[PDB]
């Protein structure tokens, strides 16, 4: 049923991890849903670029041969894959300011913790790294060693938020 | 005939009841009209998120297994389901100001009264809760005990509005 | 061939006669062109609302049963169907200002004269009601009793406009 | 394959020759490409108007019977078909200012010369009417009687432009 | 499956090399992917122009007979194909300013070097022409004669960028 005719999601070259990962996941998901072969998918790839990136594709066209190589090359030229110590310094710089919802803080911190190499941290030390930066509006009620998984922190945060 | 190819309605994370309920009802209605199966509908769900929420979906992907569970989880993480006393204080705070149409006031107050638990109020006390906040431009003509249902209030409000 | 999948024309609740009549005529025309049945058309109606009006449709869903009833209810809740004397006062308030084209004035005045009940006025008194408000730039050349229909007024107005 | 479902090009009523001619040519071209019959094309015409013009179509609906009559009526009510002496005064009013490209000047002047009645001018006097208003940056090099057609003027203008 | 029905990419007449080359490559790629014949593709070409360029197409319609001739004519009337010495003066005018990423500089300089006639320069002198304008933030670490191809320059530039 077609092969990359037209869609809303495009890519520009904004040089950030979130936009690049969102675009790659959306394209990779669309290919699986619509059911397009691997050889037919690479011919339609300049139908998505609209910016500086199409000038980037006019030069590096002869380096790609398969779909996985082109996707890894798009991940390599733009996502700079920052090292570990900048991430560990970026988590401890900004505390949770007053009058901010729990869910935005938790999803931003989880998206920041996903950048580390996989298999290096469990769930328990993951929650222990995040339990040291919350406001005293939430730390007065729920103590440590009672919340065992990463869902129960939000489950008890939404109760104190409604109570005020 | 396809399975969530592309559409105008998307979701961002605006943290409000009206936008979330509108998006969920529009998606739930589109699934019923187009005739898509339940197993095929969950594979196409990241084609709708475009914001902070796609970073939220990159983390909580392994918690969803059926369509109803994913819809209830999207209702739970964003719509905060406010308690009763804040609603009963929010209805009595703002009176109807001068030079405002009847229909906007009635639809906003009905959308505010839908947040209570279902089966707790009849139609008569529902109209009795709304008849105490209207302007004297409308309360001089129509008295109580004459309007029995919730349609006749608008039916007699549109007559006095045309008369001026 | 589908049933209200996606389209550009939507409705918000702007509270005016022109936008409501345009939206209703466009939807009614699209249903006739595409060839959709009456029972299939009502299931897809919340795919068009995008505003306050979808909160209005979450409350008055159980009042509609057929397509004509829903269309008349949408005409009733928003188009206020103003009385006659306000129209007859609105026609005689604004004269035709200098340096304005004939066609805009004629189409606006015809759209204002359509609001009266049908069958109350002929063509001759219709032109007699409009011939008293034009500029002396056009009334110096063409006199009364020479223009018999409503097309010849524009036909002789476009000649004097080109001449200047 | 459908009959005027939805498209980007619409019409508003901007009262100019270029926008009206572009819209009419695009619609006339789309009808020929998609292959739609003449009786099916007139039912879908209010799906394109979005402005004051739809109020204009609610009044003059009963005057159209064929496609050519409706197209000529749309050309008549909006394009005012200016007389000859205003065109001959409009060509000689604005000279070519300094630092402006040749191609924009030539295409604008050709679009202005198309408004005259057809068959009144050859190619030679057409170029003779345009050779009297160019800058001395171009008239120092190429003389008259050497450029015979209307293409060689641009062909020798692009050479002097690159040279500077 | 259709023949140029509607798409996002259009052309205006912006008079620059990048936008024209992007539009031509996107159209040429779409024709190859969708599988449209050469005779059917030329009838649908005024469905893409939306600007001054459609007035340009109303005049030069009778000069095109095949697809390749129309594409070369669109490349000729707008892309001015600048001479060599302006390019060789444009490369050496702007050095790499401080705090700018390597990839943007490399892709812009490659897109500028593509304008020369093909077959005039190898890869080695191509890298030698670009190695004289970089910042001392990168020239302190990597010396000449160690980087042999044009990929290893970026491969060693991304390492020093992460290190800081």
């Amino acid at each position: 049923k077609g092969s990359f005719s037209n869609c809303t999601v495009r890519f520009s070259g904004q040089r950030d991890h979130d936009a690049v990962d969102e675009f790659i996941n959306a394209v990779e998901t669309y290919k699986e849903v619509e059911g397009i072969s691997d050889k037919d998918a690479l011919k339609g790839l300049p139908l998505l670029f609209k910016s500086i990136a199409v000038v980037w594709w006019k030069g590096v066209r002869r380096d790609a041969k398969t779909w996985s190589d082109a996707l890894q090359l798009l991940r390599d030229h733009f996502s700079p894959t920052k090292p570990s110590y900048q991430i560990y310094m970026e988590i401890f710089e900004t505390k949770q300011s007053y009058d901010e919802v729990i869910d935005s803080f938790i999803c931003k911190q989880r998206a920041l913790l996903a950048k580390l190499p996989e298999g290096r941290h469990d769930e328990e030390t993951e929650l222990d790294f995040i339990y040291g930066l919350m406001q005293p509006k939430y730390r007065e009620s729920i103590p440590r060693h009672e919340v065992k998984t990463f869902r129960e922190l939000l489950d008890r945060g939404r109760t104190v938020e409604r109570t005020r």
